[PDB]
């Protein structure tokens, strides 16, 4: 908090796989959906 996530640098690790990029506490993952 609060805050230093580049969501556009997280999405480029998720968006081509058919799921959404997620970041919480500067930790980038993708959603389970």
């Amino acid at each position: 908090g609060s805050a230093f996530c580049n969501l556009a640098a997280c999405e480029l690790s998720c968006r081509s796989l058919g799921l959404l990029g997620k970041c919480i506490g500067e930790e980038c993952k993708c959603v389970p959906y």
